[PDB]
């Protein structure tokens, strides 16, 4: 099983200067509670994207995907493709495919699952933003209901499966 697991705005961005263009608690803890125990796979920028205390993401197996013979930051293990990523995996449960929209664009044809946070910001996308990708009519998803966070934003959650 090959989730994608991501948070998006409304109008679909998901990266923005290196980073993601709001703070939602409530998205990482329903992040951590979905990877906690698996592995990870993500492209090289997000993963030079985190910050320190966050890299490597603990608990979980960290497989980053770039063409580099190794990376400068410990903590990942790296791999050339994303098929060296996936294979081998763990039973009775999901790799989770964690972002950016290059790994995203490259796992999109192989997964069976999208799980995705949709905040409610208003962020008109910008010309160097990463965006998020689109479903097409092999997926078949479930949407929760609108949810508040301490912090005041709206969000709330979708579930792809393949068809
Ligand atoms: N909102 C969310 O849920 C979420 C999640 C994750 C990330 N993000 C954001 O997304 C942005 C980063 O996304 P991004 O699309 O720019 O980058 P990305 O997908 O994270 O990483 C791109 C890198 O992956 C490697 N790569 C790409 N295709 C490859 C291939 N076919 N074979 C081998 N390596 C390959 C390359 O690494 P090398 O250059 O090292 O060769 C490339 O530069 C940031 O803003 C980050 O904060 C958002
Ligand atoms: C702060 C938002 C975190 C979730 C974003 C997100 N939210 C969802 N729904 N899907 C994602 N793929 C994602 O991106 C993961 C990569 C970025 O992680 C980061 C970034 C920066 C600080 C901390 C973490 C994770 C720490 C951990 O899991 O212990």
């Amino acid at each position: 099983s090959v989730g994608l697991i991501w948070a998006q705005s409304t109008s679909g961005v998901i990266g923005r200067d290196g980073g993601i263009p709001w703070r939602l608690p409530e998205d990482l803890a329903h992040f951590k509670r979905l990877t906690m125990g698996h592995t990870v796979v993500m492209g090289r920028r997000t993963w030079d994207s985190l910050p320190a205390a966050h890299r490597p993401l603990p608990g979980r197996r960290n497989v980053v995907v770039t063409r580099q013979t190794g990376l400068v930051a410990h903590g990942a293990q790296v791999v050339g493709s994303l098929e060296q990523a996936l294979s081998p995996a763990e039973p009775d449960a999901a790799t989770w495919v964690i972002g950016g929209a290059q790994i995203y664009a490259l796992a999109l044809p192989l997964a069976n699952r999208c799980e995705v946070t949709e905040v409610d910001v208003d962020l008109p996308p910008e010309d160097e933003d990463a965006l998020a990708p689109v479903l097409d009519q092999t997926w078949a998803g479930t949407s929760g209901e609108w949810l508040v966070s301490r912090s005041g934003l709206r969000y709330r959650m979708h579930s792809y499966r393949r068809l």
